[PDB]
């Protein structure tokens, strides 16, 4: 598989020991942070020392070119002592070249092996850090899951790509110094002047780098913001699309994109300047050197010296060809390692089964969210935690699990025992249903059936494509909220631990499923195993089953004891409970995105630049053929023209890159955000978000450099071939066999490359997903205490990915070695042809360039093929389906206040989510009067939510009309329909930013109206107490607030719009009973004029409703007042009321 030295385990151990030594040295002195660079050096330097040795040998051998060329020129111009003989020199040059290329490829091999080792070690390090990072980092707003994914995907890769090029950072200096020294032997003091010019690259390239670094950091800043926004949109599209806010958010994404593009433009401008310097300073150096030689030594050079010096200048130019790339990648790698070091230095986690005494706990800020927590959880008994929204229940569970800072007190666990945690926000992995349920336990079919039937999952799984083997979670079929919650509860029930922490498992479930779960699963299955159970529920009806009750109010514990103990001690609390219960083409597209002016300017300017630059060489050769003011002036104007042409050629490629990046991302975002909701239902969020996160990165920062290097190298190679052939025609024959060879090697590489490339991706998507599904659901992993299994899985995945990438690099090395030997053959053939008249001097001169730049032509062509494959995905998404926002209704017919009265009439409505599916709604017909209060109820899977989403045309209608206040909704534009009606979905979708931003993204609401909304939604006091008020922050996903508070914010978001018709879809699922009562009464007293249709989670709420509807499998069974339905003996509605009560 993978050699032991290349396993991620050994590399990780080495790097970790180096980093721990660094941490010791950092602890020694104040303000000295541990550094990743020194740890990486300690761990992996000796390999790089060997690679640098090989590179120095390669450069020493490379200097043999000038000497042999000069000898051949001298001997063409005019035993065993025949080493001057031209043909012997040619063969010796061939041997020197092949030896050089062998050493160079050896250095490349060593460095790629080391870089893969280190990517493995760094991914293991940051993964263990994930398994140790405190969730308060992600909940208080320090960092995001997206930032961690960015680390893993982009920043580690950038560090690796830099470490592929690291030897150059000291090999290129040496080679450029040596060169100058050798020039000093041929040209005398003249070389010094040229040397000085060359040395100016050292100051310059520092300055530029500085700028680049800043410009990069800013980009990485704005990018991270942009992506954040993007992700939220893709995760909350439904809400946005239901509120008509799609474009308000698209505009903010585009603003951040404009900032990122400006930073990218600064980076591109300075990259262009670095290219211009690296190209022109050589021309300036040659100009200075040869003018000084012409006017200092009265004699012109003999041809031998002339071609020797010109060859030495070529050898100088070769490093400067790649200097720009190495500085670019070193800057980006410095930024990436800064981010990695910031991450790796962050905050981390710190009878009676559990006893918390004198506990004061806080969520990081240093202010106590819990206080005077004196609790005990009896062993093998049902503990139930009760309290209104935001009262420290989930906080209590996560405090016992040591997930939050402990200010005072202690938790005793009669080290922690494993405990089955069913998080309130269900976390599902990217494996099958069976893998999610078993979750690392040996499959027992009897126990599996017990769990599955206790959670009623069997009816739902048998529907799925393959019941127990269908892939779930992101990157799989998306289950409903209730199904995911019941799968998570099944996982909690299946693991063979002795403590089960079930956090509100009945939020998404209906009455029947919840009652079945309670009775069978929790009152029979869990008690047969004699397991301790701690339930966090608002269902007061189940308090009779509880053995121990922990009431919580405002962070502290109100009272603790059995029901009788509470009744005798806290009479008021028991009475309160009682009252509450009531007892390719893509490459062409990328090139042409500039409009045919940038493209043709690029091609013509490049051709003209190389024309001038070869004319300079021909001029030097012919000028030294003499051994004059005419020659000097011609040379000077030629050099000036070359410098200006370099300046022009530098900017065109970068400008093309900027233009194409902007256009591609703009089209992608807009077309995505206009897609129908079905597209998001079917497609994983991961694919769409990958487009932006990774492919936009490729399109912005990785295609332009590849393209410019490819164009320069290919023009150099074609020019050298043409020059050689013009000098020696016969070379053309040699070109045909060689040509064939080239073709074939290319061919073979491709058929393998593709395959290997695919493998790489296929092996990396799992790894990334792993890092994603541990960062999410970290608390569940660490509550089951399964960190070891997940670390082992990460090591396995990273080793597989390393194998794939190593084989890919091996194929690349195969192609590079073959093409280098082919270039050496080109050199030898052209050399023999030239030896057997000014033409042939420059012809033989360019043969070395042929090898040097043919390698790069091939490599960059491969890189560009991969990156154009990236571009293809955006261009593919451009073919999506688009929702019909136009609408047939004339805008004149729509009154200024369309839902003026609020009457609705549904006639023969039939709905199916996608073509060729079952009709979820079947001929429903109902007329809600203006100012009517309608309550819709029923089991899960009865089409209540479909009837809700019908009004907003988010479900495709086969037949029927929805005539809202005298206009068929089918005709109106989508935006008018979806802006003048307000829906309160069940799952809260809360964006990042201030409270104000979530309550009105447009900024078009008075502060007074926001306070009104928050007062109806029962969040006035909490927002008042928050530090910033209405400017207080909401971290991504609303994690800093409880679930009930997230739902209440989602209710406030609907109370501000103040439209005439409200559709409340199971809004009080997560809210407790007392908050729910007061909220319903206040909402009814406030919206008494409007028409509100409430899909009810508890039928009690809809007992005081003007009209009631009970849906069963897409049909309205009963349509009448709640009094009439209650009067019926054995009616469905009557049955619902008895069970809930
Ligand atoms: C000109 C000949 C003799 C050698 C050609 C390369 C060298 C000039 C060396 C010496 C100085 C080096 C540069 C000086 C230091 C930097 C900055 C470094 O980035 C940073 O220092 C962080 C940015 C910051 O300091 O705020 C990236 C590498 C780079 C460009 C180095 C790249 C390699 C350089 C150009
Ligand atoms: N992840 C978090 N990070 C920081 N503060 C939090 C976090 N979760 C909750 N809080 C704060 O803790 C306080 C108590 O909320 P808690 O998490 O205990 O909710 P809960 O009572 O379990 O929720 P509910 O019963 O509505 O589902 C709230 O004021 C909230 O501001
Ligand atoms: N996103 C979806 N795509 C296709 N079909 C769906 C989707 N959601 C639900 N359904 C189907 O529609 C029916 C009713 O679902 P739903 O409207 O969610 O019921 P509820 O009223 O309980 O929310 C179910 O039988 C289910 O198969
Ligand atoms: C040394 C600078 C001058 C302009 C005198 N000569 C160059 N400059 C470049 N580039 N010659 C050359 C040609 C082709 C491939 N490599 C090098
Ligand atoms: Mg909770
Ligand atoms: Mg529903």
């Amino acid at each position: 598989k993978l050699p032991i030295a290349m396993r991620a385990v050994t590399n990780y151990v080495c790097l970790k020991e180096a980093y721990e030594e660094q941490k010791k040295k950092a602890a020694d002195h104040p303000n000295r942070t541990p550094s990743i660079w020194l740890a990486m050096y300690r761990a992996f330097g000796r390999p790089i020392l060997l690679s640098s040795t090989f590179r120095y040998l390669a450069d020493l051998l490379g200097f043999a070119g000038p000497l042999c060329i000069s000898g051949i020129v001298q001997r063409v111009n005019e035993s065993k002592e025949f080493l001057e003989n031209a043909h012997v020199l040619a063969v010796l040059l061939f041997l020197a070249l092949i030896l050089q290329r062998t050493f160079l490829q050896a250095s490349y091999y060593v460095t790629i092996e080391t870089g893969i080792n280190l990517r493995g070690a760094l991914l293991a390090m940051i993964y263990n850090k994930i398994l140790r990072l405190s969730t308060s980092n992600l909940s208080m707003g320090e960092m995001t899951l997206g930032q961690i994914n960015n680390l893993v995907a982009i920043e580690t890769n950038q560090l690796m790509w830099f470490l592929f090029l690291c030897p150059n950072l000291w090999a290129m200096p040496v080679q450029i110094i040596m060169g100058v020294i050798l020039l000093y032997n041929l040209l005398g003091s003249s070389a010094l002047v040229g040397a000085a010019v060359i040395v100016l690259l050292a100051p310059i390239q520092y300055f530029i780098a500085t700028k680049l670094a800043e410009a990069q950091k800013s980009t990485l800043d704005y990018s991270t913001e942009r992506l954040k926004k993007t992700n939220e949109i893709l995760k909350g599209i439904k809400l946005l699309k239901l509120y008509a806010w799609e474009h308000i958010f698209c505009k903010s994404v585009e603003e951040t994109r404009m900032k990122e593009l400006s930073s990218l433009k600064t980076f591109a401008l300075y990259t262009s300047l670095s290219i211009f310097m690296n190209a022109a300073i050589p021309i300036a150096a040659v100009l200075a050197t040869f003018v000084t030689h012409a006017y200092a030594s009265g004699n012109n050079l003999k041809p031998a010296e002339a071609f020797a010096s010109l060859s030495l200048f070529h050898i100088l130019v070769t490093p400067l060809f790649l200097l720009s790339t190495v500085v670019r990648f070193a800057v980006k790698a410095i930024i990436s390692v800064q981010k990695l070091n910031e991450f790796l230095l962050s905050d981390e986690i710190g009878d009676v089964a559990i006893k918390v005494t004198n506990g004061y706990f806080s969520w990081g800020s240093g202010l106590a969210t819990l206080s005077n927590i004196d609790i005990r959880i009896p062993t093998g008994q049902l503990t139930m935690i009760v309290g209104q929204v935001g009262c420290g229940k989930s906080s209590l569970l996560l405090a016992i699990l040591g997930e939050m800072q402990t200010l005072e007190g202690k938790v005793y666990w009669n080290s922690r025992y494993s405990v089955a945690y069913a998080a309130q926000k269900p976390w599902l992995l990217n494996a099958t249903v069976e893998e999610n349920i078993t979750f690392g336990s040996s499959f027992n079919r009897q126990r599996y059936k017990a769990v599955t039937d206790a959670c009623s999952l069997q009816p739902d799984i048998d529907l799925l494509p393959f019941g127990d083997q269908t892939e779930i979670g992101e990157r799989g079929i998306n289950l409903s909220g209730g199904q995911r919650q019941r799968i998570c509860v099944a996982r909690a029930l299946y693991q063979n631990t002795n403590i089960v922490f079930l956090d509100d498992p009945f939020s998404a479930l209906d009455i029947h499923l919840s009652d079945h779960l309670m009775q069978e699963g929790i009152l029979k299955f869990l008690q047969d195993d004699k397991r301790t159970v701690v339930l966090v529920t608002h269902k007061l009806q189940y308090l009779t089953h509880a053995d121990w009750i922990i009431a919580m109010k405002d962070g502290s514990v109100l009272r603790e004891g059995t029901l009788k103990d509470i009744q005798t001690k806290d009479v008021e609390l028991y009475e309160h409970w009682k009252t509450l219960m009531n007892r390719w083409k893509t490459c062409w597209w990328y090139l042409t995105s500039g409009g045919f002016f940038l493209l043709f300017l690029m091609i013509f300017s490049k051709l003209l630049k190389h024309s001038v630059i070869v004319a300079i060489d021909y001029w030097l050769a012919t000028w030294t053929s003499e051994y004059q003011t005419f020659y000097v002036a011609g040379f000077s104007i030629l050099c000036g023209a070359g410098i200006f042409l370099c300046l022009v050629t530098s900017l065109t490629v970068e400008w093309m890159g900027l233009t194409a990046a902007k256009n591609l991302h703009h089209n992608l975002l807009n077309k995505i955000i206009l897609g129908p909701i079905r597209f998001f239902d079917t497609t994983p969020l991961g694919l769409i978000l990958n487009r932006f996160s990774a492919d936009t990165n490729i399109i912005d920062q990785h295609i332009p450099p590849t393209l410019e290097s490819l164009t320069r190298s290919t023009l150099l190679c074609l020019s050298a071939i043409g020059m050689i052939s013009y000098a020696t025609p016969v070379f053309l024959i040699a070109l045909a066999p060689l040509g064939v060879a080239f073709y074939f090697i290319q061919k073979y590489f491709r058929v393998a490359s593709k395959d290997l490339q695919e493998l790489d991706d296929s092996t990396q998507l799992p790894l990334l997903c792993h890092f994603s599904e541990t960062a999410e659901g970290l608390t569940t992993i660490r509550a089951f205490r399964h960190e070891t299994r997940f670390k082992q899985r990460m090591l396995e995945l990273t080793d597989t990915n390393n194998i794939a990438y190593l084989f890919l690099s091996a194929a690349n090395r195969w192609l590079e070695v073959r093409t280098d030997y082919l270039g050496a053959c080109i050199v030898l053939t052209a050399s023999i042809a030239s030896i057997s008249s000014g033409l042939v001097g420059l012809g033989l001169l360019y043969a070395l360039t042929i090898t040097n730049y043919l390698n790069w032509v091939v490599r960059n062509l491969a890189d560009l093929e991969v990156q154009m494959g990236a571009v293809k995905k955006v261009n593919s998404f451009l073919t999506m389906e688009s929702e019909n926002y136009e609408g047939t209704m004339d805008p004149s017919q729509v009154p200024e206040h369309w839902p003026q009265e609020g009457e609705i009439k549904i006639h023969d409505l039939c709905v199916r989510y996608e073509n060729n599916l079952k009709p979820v709604l079947k001929h429903v017909k109902a007329y809600i009067k203006p100012g009517q209060k309608v309550g819709i109820c029923g089991r899960t899977g009865s089409g209540k939510s479909s009837l809700s989403l019908a009004f907003f045309r988010m479900v495709d209608i086969f037949d029927g009309k929805i005539v809202i206040d005298g206009i068929d909704i089918s005709k109106l534009p989508l935006h008018t329909l979806r802006s003048r009606l307000s829906i309160i979905l069940q799952d809260p979708i809360l964006f990042s930013g201030s409270i104000r931003f979530n309550l009105d993204p447009e900024c078009k609401c008075t502060d007074d109206r926001l306070w009104e909304a928050l007062e109806i939604a029962q969040l006035k006091n909490m927002v008042k107490s928050l530090p910033g008020g209405l400017d207080a922050t909401v971290t991504e996903g609303g994690e800093n607030f409880s679930v009930g508070q997230r739902q209440l914010f989602c209710l406030a978001r609907a109370f501000v719009r103040k439209s005439s018709i409200l559709i409340m879809d199971e809004a009080t699922a997560s809210i407790d009973m007392a908050t729910e009562n007061i909220l319903q009464k206040v909402v009814m007293t406030a919206f008494a004029d409007r028409t509100v249709v409430t899909i009810a989670h508890r039928v009690h709420t809809i007992l005081t409703a003007d009209l009631v509807i009970v849906m069963k499998r897409g049909n309205i069974l009963e349509y009448d007042t709640p009094e009439s339905l209650l009067a019926q003996e054995d009616g469905v509605f009557a049955s619902f009321v008895r069970a809930d009560m």
